[PDB]
């Protein structure tokens, strides 16, 4: 199946998922001088006070923290969105070195990593239905740069040796995703897609302008994870990012002047 190496990486994905060459693929480069300020954009509403985390999982392409989405516990609203979207999971994309790893770029600048908080539109009832709709998901993207440690990330870092290889999972209850957010919720937004297969064109992307800082020790622990399952030749889970895709007939809008 698909992955991030020479022979199964993003250049190959269109063969099994031909929407890879579609009209609203993600990620994209955010040209900040071309993105237009929209004064009609509302502030984001991030309501995570009741978030209920469940598990942390190595899925062979990232690690994921999954939440209870059977109720409106942790929801994203406002911004460019109409309706309520429930937080299902978050995961990251990162590099083998600090100068690459993010999926979106800002004036061609690459961050060391990128956090994706994945939400689905409750009017579609479940995420499987939502992925089939052009407004089915909203992914909140947050850049990571290397500098000071992010204290709200360390509980995640602490447990990664227990899910080194594909298929391993662990209890990861009582995690507060509010500890991963930057101060500002100013954002860019465009219509796009999932950045891994099935690459469905179902995502309103909301990318925050302010990155969070993480320490070199924290990102080091990401780079120690493995794509392989246990017992297979060890291939470090690094550079699990899709490069920027053609913007085509899309405009990126900014919530801030
Ligand atoms: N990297 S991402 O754009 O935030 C992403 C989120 C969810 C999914 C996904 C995969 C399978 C079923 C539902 C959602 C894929 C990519
Ligand atoms: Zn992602």
């Amino acid at each position: 199946h698909w992955g991030y190496g020479k022979h199964n990486g993003p250049e190959h994905w269109h063969k099994d998922f031909p929407i890879a060459k579609g009209e609203r693929q993600s990620p994209v480069d955010i040209d900040t001088h071309t993105a237009k300020y929209d004064p009609s954009l509302k502030p984001l509403s991030v309501s995570y006070d009741q978030a209920t985390s469940l598990r942390i999982l190595n899925n062979g392409h990232s690690f994921q923290v999954t939440f209870d989405d059977s109720q409106d516990k942790a929801v994203l609203k406002g911004g460019p969105l109409d309706g309520t979207y429930r937080l299902l999971q978050f995961h990251f994309h990162w590099g083998s070195l600090d100068g690459q790893g993010s999926e979106h770029t800002v004036d061609k600048k690459k961050y060391a990593a990128e956090l994706h908080l994945v939400h689905w539109n409750t009017k579609y009832g479940d995420v499987g239905k939502a992925v089939q709709q052009p407004d089915g998901l909203a992914v909140l993207g947050i850049f990571l740069k290397v500098g000071s440690a992010k204290p709200g990330l360390q509980k995640v870092v602490d447990v990664l040796d227990s899910i080194k290889t594909e298929g391993k999972s662990a209890d990861f209850t009582n995690f507060d995703p509010r500890g991963l957010l930057p101060e500002s919720l100013d954002y860019w937004t465009y219509p796009g897609s999932l950045t891994t297969p099935p690459l469905a064109e179902c995502v309103t992307w909301i990318v925050l302008k302010e990155p969070i800082s993480v320490s070199s020790e924290q990102v080091l622990k990401f780079r120690k994870l493995n794509f392989n399952g246990e017992g297979e030749p060890e291939e470090l889970m690094v550079d699990n990012w899709r490069p920027a895709q053609p913007l085509k007939n899309r405009q990126i809008k900014a919530s801030f002047k």
